[PDB]
């Protein structure tokens, strides 16, 4: 049995196609090809329904304590209604999950972690929260109920200014904050995405979802956008899928995430698998994820990737055809000698080798609203 | 990696062994037998640790809509402060969960379930919550964080009074209250149990459990006992085991649960299943669980019954020696003309034919304390 969103009836209304995603219904597309959903989407925006997600509040005095003992991020530093995307890291370095924390001016922090990994993030930060607490520490969590929509492209921002009195100007890229959205009170705007386009992400209560997301679709701009769409767009900015990409035994060097570790605490070597991280930041690693580029038939997740003289060298993780730039593209793991952009790698691509190319990623330049 | 619960090194400290149970670490027993501690409890009290049970509060003037429309019992009915066991039914009649839910005085429904079903129920729950607020009601949940702990047996009552201002004798069976318990502040203490003995569960603020199980076990009529006595007594008791006596494809009726449904329920058909589960109050069932005893070899889950002829009539779902009776029990379901107490009928234990005869439950008497 699926578990369904606020806005399945919604989805099913405006010809969706649902299908099963981490034990949830959801449109793998609509009536447009996800092709053209996903064209559409770099040349105008496209509302994706994105309520399956985790959403968590952690509160208390010690909530940064907690938070950064559990991600690698500079999380001390965020100011007042700015946000960071992040990893849970474990011990060993393996990662458990990407999400976004965000210091709001309400006093807590705001969570945002995958539908697929709700039920170990959440017990995660349960267990840190009744560690803290039995240390006599101020502490505690709360899981949101609110809905949450993702509106991403280039017209997304307009789209929303018509529903806030708020100049979205200020609200650069992932930073937020309250504002009434098309008449619902109570909603959190977030400047950020999985496309690598600009947008933002609304945290809406569910009574008023259904009026928001219709609200939104009214504008000639917007088109809803499914799955197929929603992967097609994140690969091509070079964003990973956790489970895909990235797992338990990958740690932010081998995912080429080096990045999101604090810069504070990345000089420090203080943050959750340092012991394992650090040596791999100087130098020490085995593979690299890398982005793949191709003509003929699309290279798939699971495919070998070998060397010129015949040696299996890695693995290909996702892949599928890219609408912007007509090319095959991909993610896969390879040894650090072969990771540099422009070297030539053969990949097994339905049951043949096909010439590929190293690319660095983003294949498709992101187009961030910064200040 | 298993959850600890706040008492972990309280239980490491007074000879716990420690195994996995639901993806947490509990004693299994300690120093003493579990035969022993199982016969404690009994002439004594033993204090449980049930810290990683879900523990839940429905919010909003539409909680007792929203728990109806998942449970089987009369909920409304319920005076301030009572409670009741209760199930979560499917659409098919069948079992999804038992689970215990009390009407507070405050503004929410107080809901204690199992550690093993947590992401189903917490998910079901959560689920139905934002189903009603898309419909324009007034509901929330709350995930508590509390710790939880049971003392049972017949001088229970007497070592918790030692550590309330609150008149015990006036805390009837199946009712609550907030009090702040051997100095710990905001506990609740409900007159249940999982054992057939009178007895109290104490939901605690994680950090004053450790102070509260310690205080309690300064009274020499307390042992702490773990999950195989836990095991034995619950049988006894004749009370369900949730995915061993009951599951997805047993309805309240079969399950020897009729009582469960409530009066107003039963005639409004407003609760998961009641097509299917109402006309088998008629008598139209093809099984029922009854309780069964034997001598020689322990019957187990898993185990055909059969009928004295020898022919496969039904299966067993729990089996254990009782130390109280000196005897095998055990639970599993015949059909309804198998069910009178007093049947004799044979199971295949160890690879042979053993007779045994069903036995009325619970196999020993009660001892729950009502006005």
């Amino acid at each position: 049995v699926l578990r369904r969103t606020p806005l399945y009836d919604f989805h099913l209304a405006h010809g969706g196609k649902m299908v099963a995603f981490a034990g949830w219904s959801l449109p793998v597309q609509y009536r447009d090809s996800h092709t053209d959903s996903h064209l559409h989407t770099r040349q105008h925006c496209s509302l994706f329904d994105v309520s399956h997600m985790l959403q968590t509040k952690i509160l208390g005095s010690d909530r940064v304590k907690l938070m950064e003992s559990l991600v690698v991020g500079d999380i001390a530093e965020l100011r007042p209604n700015q946000g960071t995307l992040s990893l849970f890291t474990n011990e060993a370095g393996g990662i458990l999950d990407d999400l976004i924390v965000t210091n709001t001016s309400e006093g807590h922090l705001y969570v945002v972690s995958n539908a697929g990994c709700w039920e170990k993030d959440l017990a995660l930060m349960q267990d840190k929260v009744r560690e803290l607490q039995n240390q006599g520490r101020d502490v505690g969590l709360e899981v949101l109920d609110n809905a949450l929509l993702a509106l991403q492209g280039p017209t997304a921002a307009q789209v929303l200014q018509a529903g806030v009195a708020d100049d979205l100007r200020k609200l650069p890229f992932m930073t937020s904050a309250v504002m009434e959205v098309f008449g619902v009170s109570g909603c959190r705007v977030t400047r950020c995405g999985y496309t690598g386009e600009d947008g933002v992400e609304i945290s809406v209560p569910v009574a008023g979802a259904v009026h928001l997301a219709t609200a939104i679709l009214k504008n000639p701009e917007v088109k809803l956008a499914g799955l197929a769409a929603r992967d097609s767009l994140r690969l091509e900015a070079g964003l990973c899928l956790y489970g895909n990409d990235i797992d338990e035994h990958t740690t932010p060097v081998e995912g080429s995430l080096s990045w999101t570790l604090g810069k504070r605490r990345r000089a420090a070597m203080d943050f959750p698998g340092a012991k394992v991280i650090v040596p791999q930041l100087k130098g020490r690693v085995q593979r690299r994820r890398v982005g793949l580029m191709c003509e003929g038939a699309p290279m798939r997740a699971h495919s070998p990737i070998l060397n010129m003289e015949g040696t299996k060298i890695g693995t290909v993780t996702s892949g599928c055809p890219s609408p912007s730039l007509k090319k095959n593209v991909a993610m896969g793991y390879v040894p650090c000698e072969y990771s540099r952009p422009g070297t030539m790698l053969l990949v097994e691509v339905r049951r043949k080798q096909q010439m590929a190319v190293v690319s660095k990623m983003p294949f498709v330049p992101t187009n961030y609203y910064t200040l």
